[PDB]
Order: C-alpha cells, then structure tokens, then sequence
C-alpha cells in the first residue's frame, strides 16, 4: 500500500542531492510510523538541511526517534516540531541529544497540545548550558528564570560561533 510519502521518503534514503529539505508540516495524511521512517532515513543522510514536521500529530515516540537521529546526523541545521503532541519527555530527550550534536542551530516547538511545565523548562535551561551551537530556540518559556537564562545562552552561543567563523575566515587569510 504505497502512500504519497513513498517518493520523498525514498529520496531521503537515496541521499538525493536535490532533496535538501523534508517539510511535511500540516500533513493530515501522515502517520507517526511514517514520521519515524523519515527520521530513521535521516540518520545517515548527508543532504537534508531542514526537517520540518510541524502540525503532524507527532508524539513523544517521534521525538525520541529524532533525539537518536540527532546524535548521528551532522547535516540538519533546522528542526521544526511546532504544533504537535510532544510532552516534556520528548523535548528533554532532544535536549539531551544536543549534548552530542554540534550542527543543529535552530530548534522550534511552539504550541504543543500541552505545555511542558516549569520543571521541564528548568532542565531545558540546564541542558542548554552544555551546548554552544544552538542559536535559535523557538519556544516561549512560561517561567522567567529559564526564559532569561536561555536567552543569555543563545546570545553566548551566537557570540561564540561568530568568533569561530571569524577565526576560520582569518585562518586562510
Ligand atoms: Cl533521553
Ligand atoms: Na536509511
Ligand atoms: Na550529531
Ligand atoms: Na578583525
């Protein structure tokens, strides 16, 4: 029973050099199994820069798969998880994976079905301390402490990566 996602999934699996994004945002036809299949196909894909699956009913199982994938994938720079069913458990799995990923620069997960809660926000801020490459975090923190801490950490990271880009440019100047 071939779905409409067969071709894009197989392009990812083939490392199609023209398949530079996977954007399945708003796909009413997609399933959690297909989302996991895309996620596993991305582990060793070296082309895709964006994985966007906003508003696809993605749940914690999809987020766990994504966390695993982020430990392998060195190519995706932007990940859109907005408007799904992911809980603090899924979000924290991803921030734990970001302890072992230095290439993702944008993560967003606005408007989940349920807020993640203050305890999760605190642990997000703690985990982010250890990652110096995330530059954009699309989430509005309910608690001010995590909110301002994360804002300061993203600024830290932006400053650090600008320093590293100048250094790299100067290196062969
Ligand atoms: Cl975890
Ligand atoms: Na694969
Ligand atoms: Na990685
Ligand atoms: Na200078």
């Amino acid at each position: 029973a071939p779905s409409i996602f067969d071709e894009p999934l197989e392009r990812v699996k083939n490392n199609d050099p023209e398949m530079t994004e996977v954007n399945v945002n708003n796909s009413d036809c997609i399933t959690n199994e297909i989302l996991v299949r895309f996620t596993e196909a991305l582990e060793f894909n070296t082309v895709v820069k964006l994985f966007a699956l906003a508003n696809t009913r993605a749940d914690d199982h999809v987020a766990f798969a994504i966390a695993i994938m982020l430990k392998a994938n060195k190519t995706i720079t932007s990940l859109n998880l907005d408007s799904n069913h992911i809980t603090g458990k899924g979000i924290l799995a991803i921030f734990r994976a970001l302890l072992q990923n230095n290439t993702l620069t944008e993560l967003r997960f606005h408007n989940q079905r349920h807020i993640c809660g203050g305890k999760t926000e605190m642990e997000i801020a703690k985990l982010l301390k250890e990652n110096t490459t995330l530059l954009k975090l699309g989430y509005h923190f309910e608690l001010a402490g995590p909110r301002m801490t994360v804002t300061n950490l993203l600024s830290r990271n932006m400053d650090k990566q600008r320093q590293k880009r100048l250094q790299e440019q100067r290196q062969a100047q």
